[PDB]
């Protein structure tokens, strides 16, 4: 998917182009991943902002019920976590193993992301 | 702390006893939490009323700069949010991640608390 490809590579202009030509912002991979999942996991803030502006679901879940916030948390993408937080992402959402994004942060040793979410997440 | 313990468990009579024997209503934990933080987070309205009556700071901030209203909001304790509101709690107060209690409500999917604060919070 070209929307997934450009978002994954941080190709903002390409992503903007794909969405312009009618690319589907919430199109999902075979694993249930959306372009916002990749942008947030790879730390592509600009692309994530584009997707969010275009209307992409900030709380989209993949086949493991992981949201873009799980992706940013587990890969330690602090700027992306912050973006998700100011666009009302659900921080208490659990994946299939009953883990919230702050849990995934901890498990992946992303302690700076844990320190941020500790301020906002009430579990 | 016995004032924290009783408040946390909803032990009104015990809390009243602790404050009677000179327990410190605004004593804080190692995390900067007061007994009112626990009462509000656990939804212990009676205990919260006791603390407030005894003079406890309705706007006390913990180490993450979260107030009792952040605690009631994030855990969806509507009755406690209402109590805080009629005792002049500051609804625009931001924590260390620049989030007000209505922001924390939203992030924690406490939509009924969001609907209440929408009526009073001007941001």
């Amino acid at each position: 998917s070209i929307v997934h490809q450009t978002a994954s590579l941080g190709d903002v202009e390409g992503l903007k182009a794909a969405l312009a030509s009618g690319g589907n912002k919430d199109e999902e991979d075979s694993e249930g991943r959306t372009a916002l999942h990749f942008a947030c996991g790879y730390g592509e803030l600009k692309c994530a902002q584009v997707l969010i502006d275009a209307g992409a679901s900030v709380n989209a879940v993949d086949k493991n019920k992981n949201t873009p916030l799980h992706y940013a948390a587990g890969y330690g993408r602090k700027e992306c976590v912050s973006l998700l937080l100011e666009n009302g992402a659900a921080v208490t959402l659990q994946n299939l193993d009953e883990k919230t994004p702050i849990d995934v942060a901890k498990l992946n040793s992303q302690l700076e992301v844990v320190k941020l979410l500790e301020k906002d997440a009430f579990l």
